[PDB]
């Protein structure tokens, strides 16, 4: 007996999501989606040969009882309208970052999950389902290299658009090891700091290209952070946590090593999608999994979402003063632990 | 509409690919298991919580118009058989290694599926939907190194039990590389010839290991290989392709470096089953979808199944003389290429 | 016709200076050693087989026209004293870090050598002599990355004694980094910035270990730089240097890899000591050659030594103010480029 | 009191050594050389100032009295004269490879040494003091991973010259292998057999290139050895030594690593002189402390040079057999252990 799920929001992430529930996971199927461009969500029913109802509007698609859960991965501020809606209509919702642009819109949402009693809210920081990143997790929770002291990381990208703005960068990018740093560290955040370097050549001259932004915890870890989308060579993830007594390092991309003309190679990315291709299909199948064998939702909760917003604005809020920003948090509700 | 699908053999690798198939992949389910332990077959049922009806043998199973497709999945003897009568009953069948014990059993599987005019045989050769495989089999596709010219490979075991022996060395494990390596290279095995190093101390006394094993190819391709069954560190698959102009690699699993203690280290698996974990999935995957959008089977074939069978003989044959054995294959029937 | 050599300071490093020098490099001898332990310098003479005069002083010893060059290793606030001296004798000194303690007594001291016309200061930052610093240095003049924008790295050290301070971290530490980074860019620093993060169990109660530190240069180049001293896990330098285009990084000191119990490892090395013991020999030898073929010296500056000194302030400023301190910087003297 | 030595065959590699000893390493020189083309070796004294004697012949220069060593460094088959003499003469000889061209020639050698009383004759295999091979060595000695079982390696070049024959690959080349392996394990060889694979483009008409080589030890370690010496890529030395309970390898050359245009490099020597140079200085070094401080030579003796010379002969004669050739070496005289 699958479960019933409408797509708000028939993008390209949006189309990913639909291609990986049809073709590649178990227990589930697209019945129900809806797009601002009706066109292009026919577009998609017609290409992924689905058996789904093309509705206007997000209410109307809500409105139907066949489905019991939605995929919110439309627009970035077209979120937290959608999600608030599929709160009260008492669907499980799946929502792609950020879960809202705003600190306080995240808020409102975490305050009508908590009335309806049962989790819901999955937010899509995949990192968390990225082998890598499990491993990591794991000798942290086993207290390999004993109390974690500094974090340094890197999100780079070969180039970016004229579109890709200075802010982008900790709210687009930067956001998602905003996510999974605190959750491997198990701390909160307590301060911002952005440092801009030497403009890039690559980078057009109305963004800031690259940046460092150094992020203290309650506890005492600091957290360098280089941001660089037009490194021009490659997608790059880079993470390497050193603790008391030792220190562990996040791997490469696996690949064949080659010997030819003076150098041993291996290779690296270039497509952002290619990356974590893996820990989207995990991801979802979880939300899956974790709806028929326990009537909630497992992954990131609706709080961290709220925490990726607060800090998110401590950035964007550190990125054009210069100063040193503070990130203040509401008492974590017992709700969530 | 999905596939219905028939298991003969509950083992644990059946019970692998049952699960992998329930709550794993898309648009296939079990109706079907039949085992020779009649109980076992009816502990699993129970265990996945399948909607399938207990077989108490093949014919009875195959008998079923319910299932299009089987796994065969049980004994290494018992596939020849189960194999043939589900060409003759017109279903798919997806058959783990060995496709049958002896050379001709396979060529009277051969036999049978050209008659029946399309491909229903997939043999489990998984190996070759490995993304380190596939990245290999790209780049000399690609001629990035030019024309092969030796192999280098290692097949390595932590240790075995007192059930393996002497001749399981080339037949349940030196196998795959016997089927993936000329898959890559694009000819045919010419000459196999054994070489025993000093015996290994993890070692049984009746166990011959480690051993070398040496084969040429048509081209004058060469390739040494070793298989080190209780070589006590790890489970680990080594593949290096030297070339005219440059060397290929196959790559490590993904591993956090640690650093501690003087060392800096990666991690090494212990467990043969989960170094491949991800190429079962691709696998299974790329029958179910092969023959939904097709109507045949897609992967290694029945013909593949053969060359293993004779080299392998090959193999067994310059076990025991310590003699240079050759490799005889019948031609390359049309149905094929 | 060998090069006739006095050393000041018979201490530890003095010790293998001499010894070096005696029984592993060419063209150079040592003839005079002062110490202010009287009997550790005669002690030392009859150690090696030396044929040298003992003086009770520098002065005495620089008095003596059988030698022309000087080692000064001694204690580290007695430098300023003994280099400043055998400038005026006219001798060359080559001069282990510090220059000076003081930036001012690297400003007399460079004066000094102004007047006497010619490079008799060469200071001992041997980093610049380290084949990896080297290969770092050639792509960077080759601008195999482009425009450099930002440095990573790290100094780091098993554990230290009851005698190392919270300042000691940027002078006798850091300062090695201080010297080789600006080296390698072709940039003057700008700022300086202190972060301690949570202090270390491995840190006694009086040293603040670890500490980040930012430095920025003018060009807009920045650099975090960790020191961690009571690492735990052994003697680790890492240099990384992004640039517009690619990444260079420094490499590891070269290690037989070992596969075995589960771990695919590498060795670190525990003595600092032993890193840069062929950078030391590179380092000496090329003061004797450079002199014997050239008339002065070739390394590093009393001036770099100057640049060390002030940018070691400006840290130990922002050390116990945690705020932006400033680096200012005398003009660069014609006498030097 | 620096030792005095002579040279006999100023050639390219006979300069090497020259201008080691004269320009970089500690207590010796150049006093006498000879060389056959007489006017080569008066223009070699004036281009690195020497105070040498100019002889015509090997037996004007071991009359003088002046020199107590010799590095013989000619041609090839010109080795067993000059050294036969010097151990006569009663000098030290320090002999490049070959020790001389015949496994007799070799015996002839020894039994001369043998009676002069003490070990005059190092042979110039200077694998032995490269720090990876001294690392191997080192583990191995203390059974790191217990009992030696397989060995794999390589030895690559570019391209070859018109002058590079197919025997040359295991007398020039496979020699030194041949050398440091048996070394390492502490076993003596007991058979070859070469295997040709396909022909390398690389590789002119009359050289067959690459090879393969097997060699069992009495022991029961197997090696397998591939050597190419037109792989066009780089010059590149392997050596993997797998064991009853692990596996230790040889480093690669220290390099910097760079992340640019889709691939994470180091680099890859192209100048088989450039790979052992640090081991040419340490060996050489050895020789002069050795001897003017324990009246004899250390390193690998006039015996080592025979096992080489046996165990090429019998490569050359599996080489145009095809065959299994036998290794049989006379019993190990007592001047040697
Ligand atoms: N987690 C990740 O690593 C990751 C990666 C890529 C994108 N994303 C996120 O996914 C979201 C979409 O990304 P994209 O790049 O595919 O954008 P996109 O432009 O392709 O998708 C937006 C689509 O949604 C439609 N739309 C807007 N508001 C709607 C509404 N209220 N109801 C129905 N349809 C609506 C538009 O017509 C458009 O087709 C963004 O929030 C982005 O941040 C996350
Ligand atoms: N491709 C691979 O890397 C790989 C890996 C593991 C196992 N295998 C293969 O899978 C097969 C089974 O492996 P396993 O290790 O799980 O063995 P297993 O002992 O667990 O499975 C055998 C099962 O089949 C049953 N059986 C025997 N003959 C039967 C028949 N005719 N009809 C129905 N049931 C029958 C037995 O009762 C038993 O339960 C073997 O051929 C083995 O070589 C392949
Ligand atoms: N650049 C490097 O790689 C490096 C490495 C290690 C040490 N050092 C530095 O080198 C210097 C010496 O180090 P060390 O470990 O040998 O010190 P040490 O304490 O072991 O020895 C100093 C010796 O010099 C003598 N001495 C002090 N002042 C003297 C003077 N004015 N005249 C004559 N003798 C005097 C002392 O009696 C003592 O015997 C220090 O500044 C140290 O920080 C540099
Ligand atoms: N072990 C190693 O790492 C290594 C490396 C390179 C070369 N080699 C070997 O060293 C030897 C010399 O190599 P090379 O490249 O210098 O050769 P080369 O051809 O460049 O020079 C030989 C020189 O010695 C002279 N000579 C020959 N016979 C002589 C004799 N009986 N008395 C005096 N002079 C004589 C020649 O006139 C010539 O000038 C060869 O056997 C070579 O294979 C060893
Ligand atoms: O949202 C994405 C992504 O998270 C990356 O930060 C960046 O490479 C992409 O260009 C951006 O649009
Ligand atoms: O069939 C398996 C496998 O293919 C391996 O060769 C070996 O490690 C296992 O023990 C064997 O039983
Ligand atoms: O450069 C070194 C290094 O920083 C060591 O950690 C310290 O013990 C030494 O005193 C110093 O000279
Ligand atoms: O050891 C070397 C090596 O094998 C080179 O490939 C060859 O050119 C030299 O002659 C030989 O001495």
């Amino acid at each position: 007996m699958s479960l019933r799920i409408g797509v708000i929001g028939t993008g390209a992430i949006g189309k990913e999501h639909i291609n990986r529930i049809t073709n590649k996971l178990s227990g589930a199927e697209i019945v129900a989606v809806t797009d601002v461009n009706q066109e292009a969500a026919q577009k998609v029913v017609e290409q992924y040969q689905l058996n789904a109802t093309v509705y206007p509007n997000d209410d109307s698609l809500l409105a139907d009882e066949n489905v019991d859960a939605v995929l919110v991965t439309s627009w970035g501020p077209a979120h937290e309208s959608s999600v608030l809606k599929a709160i009260k209509a008492q669907k499980y919702v799946f929502c792609e970052v950020p879960l809202a642009t705003t600190a306080e819109g995240c808020m409102r949402i975490v305050e009508e999950e908590i009335k309806v009693g049962k989790r819901l809210v999955q937010v899509g920081f995949m990192r968390r389902y990225d082998s890598g990143y499990v491993q990591l997790k794991e000798a942290l929770d086993n207290h390999v290299i004993g109390e974690p002291l500094m974090i340094h990381c890197a999100h780079r990208n070969p180039t970016v658009g004229d579109n890709y703005t200075t802010d982008m960068a900790v709210v687009d990018t930067l956001v998602h090891e905003i996510d999974v740093l605190h959750w491997l560290v198990n701390d909160d955040y307590e301060s911002v700091q952005v440092i801009y370097p030497k403009k890039s050549k690559n980078a057009l001259p109305h963004l800031k290209d690259p940046q460092i932004v150094v992020i203290e915890t309650k506890g005492g870890i600091v957290i360098n952070a280089e941001i660089y989308v037009n490194c021009k060579y490659g997608y790059d993830i880079q993470c390497e946590i050193v603790g008391e007594d030792g220190i562990i390092k996040l791997p490469e991309p696996s690949s064949i090593s080659l010997r030819k003309e003076g150098r041993f190679s291996t290779d690296i990315l270039m497509d952002w999608q290619r990356r974590f291709v893996a820990a989207y299909d995990v991801e979802i199948q979880d939300f899956i999994d974790s709806i028929q064998k326990k009537g909630e939702v497992s992954g990131p909760t609706a709080w961290d979402g709220y925490i990726a917003a607060v800090t998110t604005d401590a950035c964007v809020k550190a990125q054009e003063s210069g100063q040193k920003e503070k990130v203040e948090l509401k008492e974590k509700p017992e709700f969530y632990q």
